[PDB]
């Protein structure tokens, strides 16, 4: 379950397998929101295909719009957005990503990632190729070099090499309108947990 303009179509693991093969590289943004965070990443890495996932539609109808257009005037390749929820992504999603992402989520997904959620968290992994990268950036320390989040992390298939403490300046890359509200908000901490899984 994918998303042409605001339409909703079906796209089998055949058809994805082969758009994949053009490109070096494949990313899933996991709740990934507007769709603008995942076209600034597209148009700057026309070799790696990029996988946004929200369940969400309507959010992604302006973004969806301008990558279907003619290259000329905003379209991307490299750019495909799945609508589903992480308490149950696409058979056709396992074992393809070479690094994942979950940048600032909220609601279940902040909880499934702060919690974590040991189930859930492990089919987010399962999403992922050998050793493929990871990113959690989730904003309201310490925490998170705890052993047991490590361990309730590894558990899950995902496995902590680096936890750091960021600030507003780091979210000025991004591109949502959420991000944007973030980064030029008020002084706040946002938490980057990498790794690989
Ligand atoms: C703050 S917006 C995310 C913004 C985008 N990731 C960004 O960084 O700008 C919160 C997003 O998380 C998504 N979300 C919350 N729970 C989710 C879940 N269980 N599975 C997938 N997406 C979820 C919502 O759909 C929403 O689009």
């Amino acid at each position: 379950l994918i998303l042409k303009g605001t339409k909703t179509v079906d796209l089998s693991k055949d058809e994805l397998t082969e758009i994949i093969g053009q490109f070096d590289r494949v990313h899933i943004d996991l709740g990934t929101g507007d769709g603008r965070n995942i076209y600034k990443l597209a148009i700057n890495d026309q070799n790696t295909f990029y996988i946004g996932i929200d369940p969400v539609k309507e959010n992604l109808f302006d973004i969806s719009k301008k990558i279907i257009k003619k290259p000329s005037k905003g379209g991307l390749s490299n750019v495909v957005f799945v609508i589903a929820a992480a308490e149950s992504l696409p058979f056709e999603l396992k074992n393809i990503a070479d690094s994942i992402s979950i940048l600032f989520p909220w609601g279940t997904l902040l909880e499934y990632v702060i919690k974590p959620n040991r189930d859930i968290l492990s089919n987010v992994a399962d999403l992922a190729k050998k050793e493929a990268h990871f990113e959690f950036v989730t904003t309201y320390k310490a925490y998170f070099l705890s052993e047991q989040y490590k361990a309730e992390l590894s558990n899950s298939g995902f496995r902590i090499d680096d936890v750091k403490e960021l600030d507003n300046e780091y979210v000025k890359q991004f591109n949502s309108l959420w991000a944007k509200r973030l980064a030029f908000g008020r002084k706040r901490s946002f938490f980057r947990v990498s790794g690989h899984v």
